[PDB]
């Protein structure tokens, strides 16, 4: 079963990357199972934007890695991040700032959680969805 692990922000790239500190040494994070538009893109400000609030304004954040593996390719640590509780990875998703994308078995615990999220953005036709 999944567990949520304490992580400290160092900075906050993107809408769907963003620089922790997690056991004490600082690592690149990218959300799992979604996917926002890079920030030259439409609504890659907005994306960027909203996930930059949404942790830095955050008490505890923390990381939850799914049953699969952990890094990509990249170095990058693959989790879904939690600002106060709340996962980032699903509001992005439920306000059309992110769609539900690079959905690999085994690191899918959340999935129908995110499409759920994603179909209620794109029925009240929001941002990416508008
Ligand atoms: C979200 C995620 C991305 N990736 C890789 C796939 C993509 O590789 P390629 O760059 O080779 O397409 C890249 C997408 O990341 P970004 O959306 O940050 O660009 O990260 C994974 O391997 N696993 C994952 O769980
Ligand atoms: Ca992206």
């Amino acid at each position: 079963k999944l567990h949520k692990e304490p992580a400290t922000l160092i900075k906050a790239i993107d809408g769907d990357t963003v620089k922790l500190m997690y056991k004490g040494q600082p690592m690149t994070f990218r959300l799992l199972l979604v996917d926002t538009p890079e920030f030259n893109e439409k609504y890659g400000p907005e994306a960027s934007a909203f996930t930059k609030k949404m942790v830095e304004n955050a008490k505890k954040i923390e990381v939850e890695f799914d049953k699969g593996q952990r890094t990509d390719k990249y170095g990058r640590g693959l989790a879904y991040k939690y600002a106060d509780g709340k996962m980032v990875n699903e509001a992005l998703v439920r306000q059309g700032l992110a769609k539900v994308a690079y959905v690999y078995k085994g690191n899918n615990t959340h999935e129908q959680l995110l499409r759920k999220a994603e179909a209620q953005a794109k029925k009240e036709k929001l941002n990416i969805w508008s």
